């Protein structure tokens, strides 16, 4: 590859395993790594236990290659509806989530990167605001990790 | 941040259910399994590295380096890299445990030397880290 493939790659690597291995011990790479696993394990349970109780979004956008931000910013709306909490924020990360897998399946590869795109506009316009006053992603892992 | 999170997520939700967003999606996991493999079987039958390195804050690369040698002494392998990463995220869990965070990213740093000196070309030579999942990474739905 390019000449500084390796070099990323190699970082993404250690960093990955010692994220896991400090992880383990109840330790923590970095904060955000502490944030991605409570976030891992929330989006998990989220699908185990919650997800088929509620109505079908991915149903509901039927994403195709034509598909732009305003519909999937419409959709996801339907999970604020009743106002924003931890457990929607963690159903929005899960959706993303199934729409990306969902996508691959269907041999639509490129809505992956433009998913992930969405996710964070979303994020940044109508959760970060919410998510500040409520103690940060700091909270979020003391009400959600472990 | 956001953008950390949203990338981080996908990539997870997506090696589970067997794709890949980046290259190393699939070596990560796999290495993660093995890990834990070579920990819970073997490290035990083996002189214990960390107390040969006795890790502080004036260690440096050097120290470091003549003792994860003693692992590839015969030569390098797959499981003697994976050794190698187990070794390394021992050191830094035992930095955690004496109060010394600091040398996590020292011990990050001296990892990705050690590879990028010592075992990537014998890892380029080996059919790259794709070797590695094809015969680390679960096969168990293959062997079916
Ligand atoms: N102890 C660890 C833990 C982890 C996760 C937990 O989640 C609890 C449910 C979270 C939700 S989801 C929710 C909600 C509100 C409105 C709607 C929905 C969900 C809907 N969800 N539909 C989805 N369909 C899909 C499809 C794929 C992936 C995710 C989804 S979410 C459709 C109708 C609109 N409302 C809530 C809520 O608690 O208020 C709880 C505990
Ligand atoms: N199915 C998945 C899977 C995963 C891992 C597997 O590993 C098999 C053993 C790996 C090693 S380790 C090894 C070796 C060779 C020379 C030495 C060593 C190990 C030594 N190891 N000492 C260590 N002390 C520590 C302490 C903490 C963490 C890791 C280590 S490793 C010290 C003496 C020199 N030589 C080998 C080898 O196979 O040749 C197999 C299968």
């Amino acid at each position: 590859g390019p000449l500084g493939s390796m070099s990323q790659s190699n970082r993404e690597l250690v960093v990955d395993f010692l994220s896991y291995k400090l992880s383990q011990k109840g330790y923590s790479w970095s904060q955000m790594a502490a944030v991605k696993q409570a976030l891992r394990e929330a989006g998990d349970e989220f699908e185990l236990r919650y997800r088929r109780a509620f109505s079908d979004l991915t149903s509901q956008l039927h994403i195709t290659p034509g598909t732009a931000y305003q519909s999937f910013e419409q959709v996801v709306n339907e999970l604020f509806r009743d106002g924003v909490n931890w457990g929607r924020i963690v159903a929005f990360f899960s959706f993303g989530g199934a729409l990306c897998v969902e996508s691959v399946d269907k041999e639509m590869q490129v809505l992956v990167s433009r998913i992930a795109a969405w996710m964070a506009t979303y994020l940044n316009d109508h959760l970060e605001p919410w998510i500040q006053e409520n103690g940060g992603w700091d909270t979020f892992v003391e009400l959600y990790g472990n």
